[PDB]
């Protein structure tokens, strides 16, 4: 069995072997990229997403979020304050300004070390779920508006016809913004770009332990626990490396840089931060191997969790029995 530890893998594709999306997924998969639940892969050289972002400032964050904690250093909930609009221009100085700057460090891990010291004790301000791309149409090799839908993939797969889109989405971080502990919809894939700007660390435990941490957030994290039966789909929890490690959660992290994709593996559970002002895009997508994924996914059900309009078809086809009590909650 390939990559038995479960250990993040870096790909580094030919020009050639990045032509066809499908087949190189299939390839990582082969090598064991997936037990990790989360692969790197390195463009080559010859290979970019746009010519600049010189003008990516007017876009707009029409409902910024402001990440307010609750709890202890090392295991604390989020909840999403929503702001004024500004733009991206507008964001990126607040991101760049004495309240919100990244702070003097010496590497990677010192600043990961202040993270997890301090980052309950601020309230930064993420644009994130931004319908948009910033991928240039002539782009043609990775392009994450230029994927094949997942609607399309269900149909191949079994036959089945649907209503939905699904698009790319942006993100517009700083300085500790945070995505918490969460596996995607409908465990889904996730691909994600780095455009732009100061790196993100990424945790992930394998797909095959995903188990262990929703055992270990459920005592965490005990009213809510009590409140949902799937209430990581809330995504708001947050967990550290030194309590994961104090309870023998297996996992790993690393860290994304510009230029570099991350792909996420159905039922990886994922979290991490950002290092200062960044811009990324990311999509949802799905493979054959995802079908027995999407069928067993635990779904919220107590209304907290966000659904788009996609996933009604998903779990309407592949999870009928649960589709009355789920669309009672959305
Ligand atoms: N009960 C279904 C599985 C499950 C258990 C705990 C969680 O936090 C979760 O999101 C899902
Ligand atoms: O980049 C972020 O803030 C969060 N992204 C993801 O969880 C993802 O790409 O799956
Ligand atoms: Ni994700
Ligand atoms: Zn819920």
């Amino acid at each position: 069995a390939q990559n038995p530890n479960c250990n993040i893998m870096i790909f580094h594709p030919t020009k050639e072997e990045f032509n066809d999306f499908d087949k190189y997924i299939a390839y990582m998969e082969s090598q064991g990229a997936h037990r990790a639940g989360l692969a790197k892969i390195i463009p080559p050289k010859e290979w970019k997403a746009r010519e600049t972002y010189d003008n990516i400032s007017e876009i707009l964050i029409a409902t910024p979020l402001q990440q307010v904690a609750s709890g202890r250093a090392g295991v604390f909930t989020q909840y999403h304050k929503k702001k004024k609009a500004m733009t991206v221009g507008e964001y990126r100085h607040l991101a760049n300004s004495k309240k919100y700057q990244t702070p003097p460090h010496q590497n990677f891990e010192d600043l990961e070390r202040k993270y997890w010291k301090n980052r309950i004790y601020n309230s930064p301000i993420y644009g994130a779920d931004i319908s948009g791309s910033l991928f240039d149409e002539n782009t043609k090799q990775w392009n994450l508006g230029h994927l094949g839908t997942i609607q399309d993939l269900l149909e191949k797969e079994c036959g089945v016809v649907i209503e939905g889109v699904n698009t790319p989405y942006l993100y517009f971080g700083m300085w500790k913004t945070t995505f918490a502990w969460h596996t995607e919809d409908m465990d889904l894939y996730s691909i994600n770009y780095l455009h732009l700007g100061e790196p993100k660390t990424w945790y992930v435990v394998p797909p095959e332990h995903g188990q262990r941490l929703e055992r270990l957030a459920r005592e965490l994290f005990p009213g809510s626990s009590r409140g949902c039966g799937a209430f990581l789909r809330h995504k708001v929890a947050l967990i550290s490396p030194t309590v994961l490690k104090e309870n023998g959660i297996p996992f790993n992290r690393i860290t994304q840089e510009a230029g570099e994709f991350m792909v996420t593996f159905p039922y990886g559970y994922h979290a991490g931060f950002n290092h200062g002002f960044n811009c990324a895009e990311a999509i949802n997508f799905a493979t054959p191997r995802w079908i027995d994924y999407g069928k067993m996914a635990s779904q919220c059900s107590c209304g907290e969790a966000r659904v788009t309009f996609s996933m009604d078809a998903f779990v309407r086809i592949l999870q009928p029995e649960r589709y009355d009590l789920w669309k009672r909650g959305q």
